[PDB]
């Protein structure tokens, strides 16, 4: 059985998608991953996949296709969209003329428009979402109209104004970006499958609520690996020359970035709390570094490095903690791996992330804004999680949580049986 996947072209969509293409091909399906030109330039291994990778075209200009669209997110995320349909069509007819025929086409929930592509190629459709139920409920409130962006919404914590997604600091973009958002939901009643990737001992009353509106599948953490360069060697043998729980992991993710005055601060809180860090700076982002912290200073106690093999880091036992952006992908690694975090949330729904993290989950730490946040406030967050009685009560939550993950993944556990479900679906 062929299956296509067909990822929003940023990585944090790319690669639990990925994830569960991986695993699905273990089961014996075909896959065909759809990505654009953009995202292949930067595709770096894939033979050892034996998934096969067709691409398209950007659709919009070219300049990542993703910096393109935050020029002008309302206008180029519909160009993308426009473009996206008429080539993913191109390419189906395409692949109907070889065996094994496509059957599925799996595609990121923020292309709810890709449905119609699949159903007018005569394929199934499966909305893969790349954010928690929790989270993706506020998106369907906003569709109902229920939340424009304390507020009380189901089977949710009291959440405060600023634990809601943030949108906001998109200027220009932030009603484009909530449209996109909400649209998740505008056709989830002709969806074939609706899959998240989460796990039900994480969420149990909004995953009971939105079964209750239409079967869903949670299917997560999909992740077990990487289309891109990771520097893996470097990083291992770094983190194998350290101690156990000695380690700070620090990173904000494939898309945000942090002015040169908080890299600064940042920088500063690494050297003075005197952990050994790994710190993901990206190639494009280094720019904003202190002037000799990558050559000289970091390299004391640290290793600053443009990507890393992040799965492979969080499972690594040197590292106690994880100062992250709190996008989705990151929170649940970590969680998966064990590792308690420092939240440093950026926007979209890293705010709500930071949140859940902090209060339902209890396996980090928020830091505080003063809107720069300060080293010894970082600091202060270090010293808690690597040091305080408090640090021991995350690590000893985040273990539970791993647990509970291994037992959903595991022969028997929600997520393991959800993939079996979907597998025989199609069978
Ligand atoms: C505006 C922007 C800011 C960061 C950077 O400069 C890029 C900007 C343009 C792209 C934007 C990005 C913000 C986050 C996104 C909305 C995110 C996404 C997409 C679909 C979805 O369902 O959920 C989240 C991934 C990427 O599409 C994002
Ligand atoms: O040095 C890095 C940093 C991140 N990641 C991966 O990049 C994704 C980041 O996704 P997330 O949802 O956390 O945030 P985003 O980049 O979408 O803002 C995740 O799959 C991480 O495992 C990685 O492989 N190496």
């Amino acid at each position: 059985i062929h299956i296509l996947a067909f990822p929003f072209p940023a990585k944090g969509h790319i690669n639990p998608l990925l994830h569960l293409c991986n695993r699905l091909a273990s089961k014996g399906f075909k896959i065909t991953l759809i990505t654009t030109v953009s995202t292949l330039k930067s595709v770096k291994t894939s033979k050892a996949n034996g998934i096969d990778i067709e691409s398209i075209p950007d659709g919009i200009p070219q300049e990542q296709i993703i910096t393109v669209m935050e020029m002008n997110m309302e206008l180029y995320f519909k160009q993308f969209k426009a473009s996206a349909i008429e080539n993913t069509t191109k390419l189906i007819q395409k692949l109907k003329t070889k065996n094994p025929l496509p059957k599925v086409l799996i595609y990121d929930s923020s292309m709810p428009w890709i449905l119609e592509v699949a159903h007018e190629q005569g394929l199934l459709g499966a909305s893969f979402f790349t954010q928690p139920c929790s989270v993706s409920a506020i998106y369907y409130h906003m569709l109902q109209g229920t939340i424009k962006l304390m507020v009380s919404l189901p089977y949710l914590p009291l959440l405060e104004i600023k634990d809601l997604p943030g949108v906001q600091q998109f200027e220009d973009n932030s009603e484009a970006v909530a449209e996109l958002l909400a649209d998740q939901f505008s056709n989830i009643d002709d969806v074939d499958y609706v899959l998240f990737n989460t796990f039900d001992a994480l969420e149990i009353e909004v995953v009971n609520w939105m079964g209750s509106k239409w079967p869903i599948l949670t299917v997560g953490p999909t992740a077990p690996n990487y289309l891109f360069e990771t520097n893996t060697e470097v990083c291992m043998k770094w983190l194998d020359q350290r101690e156990i729980d000695t380690v700070i992991y620090v990173s904000f993710g494939s898309l945000a970035s942090l002015t040169e005055e908080q890299m600064e601060q940042v920088s500063q809180a690494l050297i003075r709390s005197n952990c050994y860090f790994l710190w993901v700076v990206r190639e494009e982002e280094e720019n904003k570094l202190p002037k000799d912290f990558k050559e000289t200073t970091s390299k004391k106690k640290g290793l600053v490095i443009n990507w890393c093999p992040q799965l492979d880091v969080l499972a690594h036992k040197s590292v106690a903690c994880f100062m992250t952006h709190c996008g989705w992908n990151s929170t649940l690694e970590a969680l998966c791996s064990g590792v308690p975090m420092i939240c440093m949330p950026q926007w979209a729904d890293q705010t709500t992330n930071a949140k859940l993290i902090e209060h339902v989950w209890k396996i980090g730490v928020g830091v505080n804004k003063s809107g720069i946040v300060k080293r010894e406030e970082i600091e202060d967050c270090i010293r808690q999680v690597i040091e305080s009685e408090r640090g021991k009560e995350l690590k000893r939550n985040a273990i539970k949580w791993k647990e509970l993950a291994k037992e959903a993944v595991s022969e028997g556990g929600s997520s393991c049986n959800n993939i079996q479900e979907f597998s025989s679906s199609l069978l």
